[PDB]
DNA sequence: ACCGTAAACATGTTTACGGT
DNA sequence: ACCGTAAACATGTTTACGGT
């Protein structure tokens, strides 16, 4: 287990992007890649904890692309 | 009167979306607009019609979505 | 091809509880 | 006080089928 909260590990991913925005599936991939704990050990429930933290903490606001066909997560 | 209205789902959605000042509407306000302007969906239809409306929104490409600045409200808009 | 219906899966919103 | 974890509900994305 990594010594970071979900809110912490999520913002790490979003801050790692060029356009200060990240898709949910790209948040999973970033956490799986940068913390091998979630790729090999954690039960599939950790993706539920990720969605739970995003909607709850107000720092995570979403925004839609110009094409209006992709919904991103960004920090305020 | 509440007999079925002669409009497709895509049609009744555009009526709702275009009836706003900013050509935009939240999903719950689309249900409410169709329920209020066509009592068929308020008194008769089984809960599946809300599944078909969402189905129409995602499938037809003319229905694109837009988010508020507060990032806490998701709208449906036409381009 | 088009519309309507159903259902599975992905994603976003909430309440709820035990433990760090 | 609040995280971590679970589950129910709302919303968005898809494939699949029968009928006109």
């Amino acid at each position: 287990r990594p010594p970071y909260s979900y809110m912490a590990m999520i913002q790490f991913a979003i801050n790692s992007t060029e356009r200060k925005r990240m898709t949910l599936k790209d948040i999973y991939t970033w956490i799986e890649d940068h913390f091998p704990y979630f790729k090999h050990i954690a039960k599939p429930g950790w993706k539920n904890s990720i969605r739970h933290n995003l909607s709850l903490h107000d720092m995570f606001v979403r925004e839609t692309s110009a094409n209006g066909k992709v919904s991103f997560w960004t920090i305020h």
